[PDB]
């Protein structure tokens, strides 16, 4: 059992470069059009106290300097959305996957390109929190790069990335440009909401552990759905859904474990601790699994 | 700090099925060349006990099909490397990458690329432990997904995936077909040495703490390389060479601490435990990121 995340050669062919005078970052380059973070358009002083609109219409299309690869692409429109500007190229995509944009849930996953001057670095696996930020790994020139998940053929980008926040953690908007998060793309320090562990996934983990053979936090007893929700709020937890225990069917049904009683487990586990136990090599409970993730990796 | 996988478009493109009889696995298609297990020709039955040598005798290029997606590539060659087939197809790759073949050392990451019938389905970061198993996540029909390296748009292959060992780690060979241990190809229960810890990583790691401020565990003293490698073999712990010592030295530079400073420091936390602090957040010490993942990773 692994962290994995979808082959990014589809989303690969699609990242470009992206410049305005000083500043650069990464766009997704579909059809003729070319998606990037607004803040591209800003200088360093702009990114203080921007008026985006402002500096839009006092932008011209040749201002933008627009690479894949080695190619120059001629910008020869532009519109922004929201915190995404769009650029009309004159040449298009000819690797253009099937694509839609989606506006994914707390608690939900997907793979992250990381992108650098147009170029792909790095692909992994992020949960949307459920503060709705990213425990993502972005260094300077990460902006534009994106996240999606791949769905027979067709891919499903979620995330454009904008922001690392003071914490470490990070921030960023759906393609349409609108943030996860009460987050705004101005060069200010910015707290997030106090985060919450993704019950539903940590219950989804432990089935996995199951699967690989480790049981050492299983146990007799049985609970409530009611009862169990009481405790994991307690512990800054997510409640559980009875929509979360019908998705966690197809693993309870392989293991042969109630969904109910695997929250007993989880309860004894809040309550106790690990004493220094390990579950799947991690001496903390990991909630960045979904049970689909967990079914596609170990069926 | 977190692992990552390289992006694996590159290795996408060179993705195939190889089917001989009801027998289908993944191959790499590079140039004119798809590389396989050479496994594939054994039946269920033949696997038990295959005799590889007789078996292939008996194959002719028509009893091989190779596809790309739906679509057929004609066999126009054969031969046996090791445990690897070497297939001659009558099409040259158009999207072959500039590539190498490496045989990796124990600590070595990469990315593995886990396919299902030539489908790619997904992309994760693996070391090769001192036992020369990996702790892989593969399913039926994953045999002949590879393992890989990108340096500078260049992909050196380094691991063809063949089997999963009784204990639920994963064992294959480099693409000259070759196992990594002491591992064959056949349907029988094989167990791998007792592991070790991946010292050099290790001692990555602290450093990567120490570039990101986390530094408490610094100590005072230092320590001969010899001494060093006696404690950490108390410890399970692998021993270093002069190669690990020297692809520690861009870290050693990058924060001005000997290695042999932070072989000390290592030994001062083996014999001593973390009394309850963490390191980069994790009270467990990680191995499986080299220093070459440090330095790319930041
Ligand atoms: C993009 O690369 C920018 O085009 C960059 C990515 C981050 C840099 C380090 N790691 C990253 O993920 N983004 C930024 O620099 C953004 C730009 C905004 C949206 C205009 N800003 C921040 O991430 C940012 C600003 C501040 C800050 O101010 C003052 C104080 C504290 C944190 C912080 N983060
Ligand atoms: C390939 O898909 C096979 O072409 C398959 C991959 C493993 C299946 C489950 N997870 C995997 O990684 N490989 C095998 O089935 C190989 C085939 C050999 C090389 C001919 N065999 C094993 O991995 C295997 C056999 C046995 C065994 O016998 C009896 C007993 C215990 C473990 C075991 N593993």
């Amino acid at each position: 059992f692994r962290k994995m995340a979808f082959p990014s050669g589809k989303v690969e062919s699609c990242m470009v470069q992206v410049t305005c005078g000083t500043t650069t970052l990464n766009g997704l380059w579909l059809d003729d059009v070319v998606y990037c973070p607004r803040h591209v358009i800003c200088t360093s002083e702009d990114m203080l106290n921007p008026n985006y609109e402002d500096l839009l219409i006092r932008k011209s299309n040749h201002n933008f300097l627009v690479q894949a690869g080695n190619v120059q692409l001629r910008v020869i429109g532009h519109s922004m959305q929201n915190c995404v500007l769009k650029l009309k190229v004159d040449t298009a995509n000819p690797k253009t996957p099937k694509y839609k944009f989606v506006r994914i849930q707390p608690g939900q996953t997907f793979s992250v390109l990381a992108c650098y001057n147009g170029s792909p670095s790095g692909v992994y696996q992020c949960a949307m929190r459920p503060n709705f930020t990213i425990k993502g790994s972005f260094l300077n020139g990460s902006c534009g790069s994106v996240g999606f998940n791949i769905d027979y053929d067709c891919v499903s980008f979620c995330y454009m990335h904008h922001m690392e926040l003071p914490t470490g953690v990070h921030a960023g908007t759906d393609l349409e440009g609108n943030f996860y998060g009460p987050f705004v793309d101005r060069q200010t320090a910015q707290a997030a909401g106090t985060d919450t562990t993704i019950t539903v996934n940590v219950l989804a983990w432990l089935y996995a552990a199951v699967i690989n053979g480790d049981r050492w936090f299983l146990n007799r007893f049985t609970t409530t759905l009611n009862d169990f929700n009481l405790v994991a709020m307690k512990y800054n937890y997510e409640p559980l859904t009875q929509d979360h225990v019908d998705i966690l069917g197809p693993l309870s049904a392989q293991t042969g474990i109630a969904v109910l009683d695997m929250c007993a487990s989880l309860k004894e586990l809040l309550q106790n601790g690990m004493n220094g136990r390990t579950i799947l090599g991690s001496a903390l409970l990991e909630d960045e699994f979904t049970p689909f993730d967990v079914v596609r990796q170990c069926s």
